[PDB]
């Protein structure tokens, strides 16, 4: 029922020998698919430095599947903290929590073309997560800022199938620094992804 990991970054020769480890630092697992569809999201932080310069991270779901349940690695059940109209002053760029939809916005700075440019978009994304963007498979971003912990963050995510005849369901999540850069100057930034395939249901 899941495709095999992607992982891509952006990161290069600059970061020297952790260039290997800061891509391959974020996994996605299914938990379990059978009109909801459950999984976890990790995200090594060990080579980040997030506790010298904090980073972010990007949940990011397709269309047809709605969040039900967010649960942060401390166990907080942390789905209420997210905004969910755009344009919420409480949705701005200082906020920790911070949401982006493609129904909602698609450019400015808190639109989804714009968080998938600052996010996946950036870490070298392999023609798979490229052709799920712009065949217009993937809707929402939740964006959690202020990252700075030195260990391995595992969330978990369930959401509800939306679309009765839809049976895969791409998943992905992205982690970066805001303040350390590749070679090109462009902030250090990972992701992880796997397509999830349900079960035609016999009616």
């Amino acid at each position: 029922q899941q495709s095999p990991l992607i992982q891509t970054s952006n990161a290069d020769y600059k970061s020297g020998k952790d260039q290997e480890k800061l891509r391959t630092s974020v996994s996605i697992n299914l938990l379990k698919a059978e009109g909801q569809i459950q999984w976890k999201v990790t995200f090594d932080t060990s080579e980040w430095s997030f506790n010298v310069k904090h980073g972010g991270v990007y949940f990011i779901l397709p269309n047809g599947l709605d969040l039900t349940k967010i649960v942060d690695n401390n166990q907080h059940d942390i789905t209420a903290s997210f905004p969910t109209d755009i344009n919420d002053y409480r949705n701005s760029g200082q906020e920790k929590y911070r949401f982006f939809s493609s129904k909602q916005g698609l450019d400015n700075e808190n639109g989804f073309n714009s968080q998938w440019n600052w996010s996946a978009g950036q870490a070298n994304p392999s023609e798979t997560v490229n052709s799920w963007k712009s065949g217009n498979r993937l809707s929402k971003i939740y964006f959690i800022n202020q990252i700075t912990d030195t260990t391995e963050l595992t969330y978990t995510l369930t959401a509800k199938v939306t679309e009765p005849n839809q049976q895969s369901f791409p998943l992905l999540a992205v982690m970066k620094s805001f303040t350390y850069t590749n070679s090109k100057s462009t902030e250090v930034t990972s992701l992880g992804a796997r397509e999830i395939t349900l079960e035609k249901e016999k009616t």
